[PDB]
């Protein structure tokens, strides 16, 4: 044929249906499943109105003349099939008239056999027959004559041949091929391909594009049209290597973690000390490359985010190759390292050491910048990576990887990175298993929140509200929290750790502080709004907030003011999302009262939402800042990507010698730990 | 015919002419290509014609079940 | 798992005697339904689940042919290793 990847299959003019005899006869061939054919004949109907050619080959009309006898074939097997099937193709091709004329179009019932394909003078006959129905905006329905019969998909095959059709739709019941019987380990549903199956060969033969999905997947057809990966699409085109499909990146990744995991004494070290210093020496080669690739988006002019962030300087390269440097310099000793020593008898040494997690995916927008630092933090911490960004810096994501590549190749020399170019379908990425460990959404809300709703059944990293909160007490100084306030909005108000929100005690208000900010945020140009019991509080002042749970990102920041000290806490635990809040004040019990009370993932007193930056906690080159409610909080450094390994060296130890019969006791003596 | 066979008789009836079925039953369609531009209608009026005999007859409660040789 | 040397000194005779001592219906190995004539049927699934007295039991090369079987089938629950080298 011409078409080679479901990219293509928005341009195929013609096409041609087969329906299974499984997808339409309910669970007994006695009777109809009628849902599926309905949904059936509606995606039918849509692709033909959209201006597509389609001819029906509907199988199984058996099961309709055997419902509707249903007395006859009774009164008649206590006093005694294509007969059956004869009726039901009458009654059965009236349906089909019923339903599809309900969307106004037409159709005409037609009846073919193997031997009217065979010879020629009836090929040019029904030929004839189909071009005239076709032009007439027709779908014309297909059945066997079964009057000449003694599963009818040769037949279909062969009728496209003949026709010559852009793409042969196969439904059937089975999802689609596998490597090898279902019943076996590597089941792998083989959805291209370099019974149904030879038929597939022949159709493909002669030079047409086939297609096989599964009858019960909901809009089989305006999902395959799409171009979504489902079913199994058939073309020997290879046309290029293609390296990985999706996988054997993964396990290759795997392969080279293992592969790292022996090369811990500065050999990591030295190799991203060799990254930094290919990021110093060939920037020139990589910074026209993102020159170039930003004026290819400059003419798209996307968004200034991205049409901002996608920038790149040497100077950034720079502050990218002291911040490698300095993850080098300091991840000495954080793989490998054990945790708990401990003899439970003699010679029963346990001990619990640092170990990798494996494949880590990181997903993030145009923004090369993280790119090398997220490499670091894989080297660094001997585990794999793959990646994934957008559509932009493309080009440039290639020359850094081809740095980092380099780089790792000096020594273990191993490619546990790669990249998944070409618009992988993220949601099918994410739609793996039993590979990808951590995803790690880099991006912005959006981001991770189509991630957060995409995501099911594989652990995902990360946050996706910034709704902070800053409290202020009856004794906290003014001007104090006046500054504080005004960096913590006005630093970079458009940042996750912001303060969409700001909430005083109700005594301050006597003090017109609450007028001090607000002139304070005028000064820097927020749109304030107010909190319902601050409606109640002034005339009209300013509007009313919408929602307590929205978020703004731009100058805007609602208040809101409560009784007490507790009346706060619940309101935070209520809209708060556990992610950051600080308290200003000077007594030290009600501090301590909120520290506790206080669960968002981090609290701070006197200092500012701001400061939420991993690095600034001396916590080396955070990676991401994680919400959720185990293993991570919010600035996660390294250490969010190792876990623990229980090992055990014992000699000749065995559980029941540690019963009654062996002299086995317990210690369990804390040995000083390394 | 339906009479000859309540009585007991066999019959097994052979209409000709569907042709006239499809032709009035599309009307619209021959009519907008004769301006821009047979078998094909007597396809469809094959299933019309199908369905039309199905209701009468089976107004005397007998059914059929079309043939094609 | 056994080591493929140890398949000349008959401990795997030996522990096929114990199992039997214990009432342990065994299964085979692929390459230990190689290995002998007929011996304990073999195995239907290596990711299947026993519970009651069924062990497979396979024999393999090397250490690291091990490593990659366990990776392949093991559920990275638990293992031992047995031996005199450290
Ligand atoms: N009736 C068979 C083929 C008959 C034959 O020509 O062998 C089919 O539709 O698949």
């Amino acid at each position: 044929p011409t078409f080679t990847e479901r990219s293509q299959l928005k341009y195929a003019r013609r096409l041609v249906v087969k329906l299974g005899s499984a997808v339409i006869t309910r669970e007994d061939n006695h009777g109809l499943a009628l849902g599926r054919l309905a949904s059936i004949v509606e995606q039918v109907a849509e692709c033909h109105l959209e201006g597509r050619e389609v001819m029906m080959v509907t199988s199984g009309a058996v099961a309709f003349g055997k419902q509707k006898l249903a007395q006859e074939l009774l009164m008649s097997l206590s006093m005694r099939p294509r007969a059956a099937a004869a009726v039901g193709q009458s009654g059965l091709m009236s349906l089909y008239d019923a339903m599809f004329a309900q969307y106004g179009v037409k159709i005409a019932q037609v009846l073919v056999t193997k031997p009217d394909f065979y010879n020629e003078e009836t090929r040019n006959n029904l030929f004839c027959t189909l071009s005239e129905l076709i032009s007439l905006n027709i779908v014309p329905i297909i059945n066997t004559n079964d009057a000449v019969s003694p599963d009818n998909d040769s037949l279909s095959a062969m009728l496209a041949a003949e026709v010559q059709a852009d793409l042969l739709i196969l439904m059937s019941d089975v999802d689609g091929i596998y490597n090898k019987p279902p019943w076996e380990d590597g089941a792998k549903l083989m959805h291209t391909y370099t019974s149904k199956v030879k038929a597939a060969t022949w159709a493909l033969d002669r030079g047409v594009s086939v297609v096989i999905c599964n009858g019960m997947q909901e809009k089989a057809i305006k999902t395959i049209i799409g171009g979504r990966k489902v079913g199994t699409f058939f073309t020997e085109a290879t046309e290029s290597a293609n390296a990985v499909p999706v996988e054997v990146m993964a396990e290759n990744a795997r392969t080279g973690s293992r592969q790292m995991q022996a090369l811990t004494p500065a050999q990591r070290a030295s190799a991203v000390n060799t990254l930094a210093d290919l990021l110093v020496s060939r920037e020139k080669f990589i910074l026209d490359a993102n020159a170039k690739d930003l004026a290819e988006a400059q003419k798209s002019g996307l968004a200034k985010p991205l049409l901002s962030r996608l920038s790149l300087n040497p100077a950034k390269l720079k502050n990218l190759s002291v911040g490698l440097k300095q993850i080098a310099e300091d991840s000495h000793k954080n793989v490998g390292r054990v945790l708990r020593r401990t003899r439970l008898a003699d010679q029963l040494e346990l001990k619990q050491v640092t170990v990798p997690i494996g494949v880590l995916l990181v997903i993030f927008e145009s923004r090369p910048d993280s790119l090398p630092q997220v490499a670091a933090l894989a080297m660094a911490s001997a585990n794999g990576l793959l990646l994934k960004g957008g559509k932009e810096a493309a080009h440039s994501n290639k020359a850094l990887m081809e740095l980092v590549k380099e780089a790792l190749a000096t020594v273990g020399a191993e490619h546990a990175v790669s990249l998944v170019s070409t618009r992988e379908e993220i949601s099918d990425l994410l739609s793996m298993e039993n590979h990808i460990d951590l995803i790690i959404p880099r991006g912005s809300s959006d981001l991770v929140r189509s991630i957060q709703q995409q995501s099911l059944h594989i652990p995902v990293l990360g946050h996706a509200e910034g709704v902070c909160h800053v409290y202020i007490d009856r004794d906290a100084d003014l001007e104090k929290a006046l500054r504080i306030a005004r960096d913590a909005k006005c630093d970079y108000p458009a940042a996750c750790n912001a303060m969409e929100t700001l909430l005083i005690h109700e005594d301050l208000m006597s003090g017109a502080i609450f007028g001090d900010v607000c002139n304070m945020l005028k000064r820097e140009g927020v749109k304030i709004y107010a909190g319902p019991r601050l409606n109640q509080q002034l005339t009209f002042g300013p509007p009313a907030a919408k929602s307590l749970k929205h978020e703004y990102g731009a100058l805007e920041c609602c208040i809101e003011v409560v009784p007490s000290l507790d009346e706060a806490i619940n309101h935070i635990h209520t809209y708060g999302s556990s992610h950051t809040d600080v308290i200003v004040t000077e007594n030290d019990a009600a501090a301590r009262q909120f520290l506790g009370s206080v669960d968002s993932a981090c609290v701070f007193h006197n200092a500012s939402s701001r400061f939420a930056d991993g690095f600034r906690f001396g916590l080396g080159a955070e990676v991401g800042i994680s919400t959720a409610r185990i293993h991570a909080r919010g600035p996660v450094g390294v250490e969010g990507l190792l876990t623990t390994k229980w090992i055990l060296e014992g000699q000749d130890h065995a559980a029941a010698d540690f019963a009654e019969g062996g002299g086995r006791t317990w210690l369990h003596e804390t040995l000083p730990l390394d």
